[PDB]
């Protein structure tokens, strides 16, 4: 009853993907199990093997080891069966692999495969465990050091070398110039240009030149570091008491303020969440924050969005002036940079960290814990989780720990960041995580020049259509979705570990329809790729000119108008060493250091079936069409929005 | 009316930023009074002549006043005043002119206080000396420690003693990359034991030298463990044994294996073939707590035997405690591999504490800083001793304030990653101050005191005595130029004051030190200045160059131990070897620090290289050129000797020895 197969093995092209250890392979069939059979990087050599007995239909492929990065196996019966791996093998350890054809739990009921799914999941759950990092926070990976991470989720040796090779020179450049050891104020606004001797960019250059333009201050809520906040005002908030006399200049004697509310041209940026937030100490001095509201007016006939009024405090009264554009330059300019400072604290804590990094990590951890290697959802999602656990543990290990940059140079400090995350978690909402629902809800479907909306809506449509073709392949009905016990346990873990079982969040705790499943997968894949890129790519473009994005403030918000001066303004801005401490951090975290794979590109061919590959080719094609329409729209913009060009978007959160 | 026409040539340092757009002018002061400040109506590296006439006749020039106008920093190197109908006057400077002030320069001709009795030149010294005293002051950093510069931050230092911009660039680029690479990896945050001895080879992925590799390949060898006491990082401890110490009892039976039946152990004491390495100063020292785990240290004693006919130096016995007894086993090369190995790693651990606090820190950083701070305060710019010593102090004050600011503060490598910790370092220095003596600072007496003059394979001694001889013959030539007699030395009040401050602020007026508080002979001054020079250059280099080479393999130089030394034989295991070893984050933090401390980060000027022309007269210049060629001859013998050595000794190669302690 002897049997023989041809074994093809493909090792990784990465540094040290090959070993010198011996490798055996067992073959599990429908009849029985085969005895262990003994067999550099980028190698694609074949092997010969003779089963002492035929095990019938091929069910599992076990690969014992005597690290080694395997890509895929290929066995040949007396026909071809691909066993995609794309994992690491360290020391002695066996790896069980099902065939590449994606399989839901109900798809194959033979007992050897069901028992294998659970075993792998029982292992992944002991391998990747949750921890309560902080009260009110999403749960995270329960590891302390990147030295505690497995090779499969660890940062690539090449990519790591890129990151610590750049941070060394970038830190070395700034410390040599004394900028990291000046604990006092900037000599002048003129001296803040020295930052451009460190790193330069046409976006940063544009930010410095148009810094004082109300149209540039008002367009950054649409196309800047944090464009999610802007929402249309149905009414003027009671907290913000603006009058016609305040805006008669910008609006002119033609229209009224209510008359603009009814047209839908009045908009609002509300940083109220920073109200009463705990502040940090920098160089022994107290650091302050505002809780600003800014009124914005959209000009008639596709004109510029213009600000109308700024109230730094969330409490109305005589000691919280409503600064206007018509006010003295230093009063109006000061009010604007208090908002820009409000944007910084809000963006880095919530928009970037809470939504872009913590939520993507919850998606990743639940994917490894609940979806086995052969599940279609795993193959679809796993490339959008790459490196996300490494970059987070790296963040809890290097960024928000006492004595680090958040503690050293932020006006909110680690305390403030945690409180904002705890506060913002309780208002989290499914709509704001679904781009089309978010922009319908905020009432910003109609405002012009909103390139983050235009591009996202484009990218959201492509992913949703890709996801649907994939869900349509493997899920024939709603009943098939409801019966996927692994899928349901995946959404539940996310709802509890990530969203803390909050009902007001509206995040589904279960998926009952294919449409709901498509929507849910799109949101995950989107926030792991396009969403992070749109809030991360322009960090240095926004802070390089420090007044554009101040990380801290050293004087309380002004209680009266007619008091700000050049000297007081500079006095209020952060110190030098803290200015550069953040700028250096934001520069390192604005681009992928190395080994970057663009949205839609899946070199790890987990999908081996013809139907999924056809869907990937179509997805990739559509993304190219979007990238060309963006390049066409940017041809005529003084400042082109490039944060959502698919080619410059990363598959997962790795930076 | 008398009109004076002078040709004024000025050289600007080519250091970046050394040029200035400030309007600089000069004023000449001579026997016939001072002149009106005359402006020169300057880029880095450029030399430029100027022509400006004095309103009156100034007589024979005495001083040159350099004036700068009103925030830039200009580095002047030298002025040159050429009067009409010939003549030359060279005013060496080599200082950063910062802000808006004036420098008072004397002619290059070196002057002892008694050399010129002119009243304006005498007043120039006192005013200069007074400014140096207000500028550089003393402070008691810690009881029992040497006094040091009273500056808190490196950002408070003056540019003249600050690190060179080019140097700051090289060092910070290297320190940035190194620290960033280890921090990003998570090596500085990984608490817990090493997985194995193989995982410790990961260090060589971070950095690697042929010396460090040799320490790994031969780590377990007895001949290599012993040879490190002669040619290693801490080569100043081994001494001859007149008798075996009573506290550490070794019997013929114990060592009969190595010595063989041909000779008794008392016969080897008479033959001078027995040596001892005593780490007793660690006994009862305070330990540190690393990652919440109590750390340990020993106070071992190593008995070493010198094989005849230029045979390898091999260890006879290691006692890990100063108190002998049942719980102080005397380990022998016949014990189990984990026992003998574990014993030797404790000695390696003892070697680390002793070297970094006493050898490298106290002896090669704190005393150099004393010598530096005394010549700044007591020897004026025109003094011959100033000219001779000033290059051997370059950057010492910056690096030492950097140390107290970045190295010995709580939450630094000594605090977090050292088994002894800050307290144990201060305790060691406080203890070692009492044993300090003149004989251990002068290499000839040192090697003779320890009786290590005849031991073979002792490259630190061979090269040291060569370098000491060249520095003394060179020091003797400069001293012979400017002091004609012994009363010349006694008459030099600035000199006697200089030596007086060192004995007080540096040795704490300890009579046991044997350090001169006065200098009566010019033979004694030659010996004193030679000692000062050597300590600043060759001493530090020898103990500094091989820091990473010795600690790359963590077992070879582990910085802390996590278990007490064993009280019994036969209880050692591979598993217990790793358990006792220091944690990973403690390991990589020390290796990162030693890597950055082992070499000069650019801006290197070797022993004998004096780019700044302080000595203008021909006589001192001929001694320098002679001293430089004698050094090159020494360097050539070392290359010839190293040609036939597997592990060459390179730490005392003059070309590789810095003029001053700057790393
Ligand atoms: C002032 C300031 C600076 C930084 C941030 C970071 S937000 C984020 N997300 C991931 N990060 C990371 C990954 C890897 C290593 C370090 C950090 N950082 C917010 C605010
Ligand atoms: C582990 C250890 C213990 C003690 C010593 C004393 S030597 C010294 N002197 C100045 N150092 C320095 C200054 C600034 C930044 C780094 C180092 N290091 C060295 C190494
Ligand atoms: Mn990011
Ligand atoms: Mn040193």
């Amino acid at each position: 009853h002897m049997a023989e197969f041809r074994v093809r093995v493909s090792t990784g092209e990465a540094f040290g993907a090959g070993t010198w250890d011996k490798v055996s392979v067992s073959i599990v069939g429908t009849r029985g199990e085969s005895p262990p059979l003994p067999l550099t990087a980028g190698a694609e050599e074949d092997f010969q093997v003779t089963l002492p007995e035929d095990v019938g239909r091929v069910l599992l492929l076990r690969v014992h080891k005597a690290a080694w990065f395997c890509r895929w196996f290929q066995l040949t019966p007396p026909g071809h069966l691909l066993f995609p791996c794309y994992q690491w093998l360290e020391g002695a350890g066996t790896l069980v692999l099902q065939e590449g054809t994606a399989k839901v739990s109900w798809a194959d009921h033979h007992p050897v495969l069901q028992q294998q799914r659970q075993e792998e999941l029982q292992a992944r759950q002991e391998m990747y465990q949750w921890k309560a990092y902080n009260p009110g926070w999403p749960h995270c990976l329960d590891e302390k050091t990147v030295e505690d991470l497995e090779l499969n989720i660890k940062y690539s040796t090449a990519k790591n070398a890129n990151f610590y090779l750049q941070a060394g020179s970038a830190f070395a450049e700034m410390k040599i110039k004394g900028l990291l050891d000046r604990k006092g104020l900037w000599r002048s606004l003129n001296e803040m240009k020295r930052i451009f001797n460190f790193r330069r960019t046409p976006a940063a250059e544009h930010a410095f030149e148009h810094w004082q333009e109300d149209a540039f201050f008002a367009s950054q809520f649409l196309n800047g570091l944090n464009p999610v906040l802007i929402r249309r005002c149905h009414y003027l908030p009671k907290n913000f008491p603006v009058t016609d006399a305040m805006v008669a200049s910008v609006l002119g004697p033609g229209t009224s303020l209510q008359a603009e509310l009814e047209k839908g041209s009045l908009f609002l940026v509300d940083h109220g969440i920073l109200s009463g937030i705990q502040t940090n100490v920098i160089n022994g001095k107290p650091q302050f924050s505002a809780a600003p509201m800014t009124l914005l007016y959209q000009s008639p006939g596709c004109g510029p969005l213009l600000p109308l009024a700024i109230q730094l405090s969330q409490t109305p009264g005589p000691n919280s002036p409503i600064f206007l554009p018509t006010d003295d330059k230093w009063d109006w300019l000061l009010a604007k940079t208090w908002v820009r400072n409000a944007e910084f604290s809000f963006h880095e804590a919530l928009t970037h960290l809470l939504h872009s990094h913590l939520l993507p990590e919850v998606f990743t951890l639940a994917t490894l814990r609940q979806l086995p290697h052969c599940h279609p959802l795993f193959k679809l999602l796993i490339p959008h989780t790459r490196y996300t656990l490494h970059i987070n543990t790296l963040a809890r290990e290097l960024l928000i720990v006492p004595g680090q940059v958040v503690d050293r140079s932020t006006g909110i400090g680690i305390e403030g960041f945690s409180e904002l995350i705890q506060r913002n978690m309780k208002q989290l909402n499914y709509s704001l995580l679904c781009l089309p629902e978010d922009i319908r809800t905020r009432g910003v479907e109609d405002i012009p020049g909103y390139y983050y909306r235009d591009d996202g809506m484009q990218i959201w449509g492509a992913v949703e259509r890709f996801v649907s073709e994939i869900i349509g392949i493997y899920y024939p009905s709603d009943e098939s979705v409801q019966d996927d016990r692994e899928l349901q346990a995946w959404v539940r873990e996310i709802f509890s570990k990530g969203f803390l079982n909050q009902e007001s969040s509206g995040i589904p705790s279960s998926l009952e329809t294919r449409e709901a499943l498509v929507q849910y997968v799109t949101m995950v894949i989107f926030t792991c790729s396009a969403k992070h890129a749109a809030v991360s790519a322009g960090q240095f473009d926004s802070c390089a000119w420090m007044p554009n994005l101040p990380p801290s403030m050293q004087l309380p918000p002004p209680t009266s108008k007619g008091l700000a001066t050049c000297e007081g303004f500079i006095a209020t801005l952060p110190p030098v060493n803290a200015t550069c401490d953040v700028i250096l951090a934001l520069w390192l975290l604005s681009k992928e250091p190395g080994d970057q794979r663009p949205l839609g590109t899946y070199p790890d061919e987990h999908f081996t079936e013809e139907a999924p590959r056809r869907s990937i080719a179509t997805f990739q094609s559509r993304l190219a069409q979007i990238s060309r329409g963006i390049q066409e729209r940017n041809q005529g913009l003084v400042l082109p929005y490039t944060y959502l060009d698919p080619p410059l978007i990363e598959n997962s959160v790795s930076i």
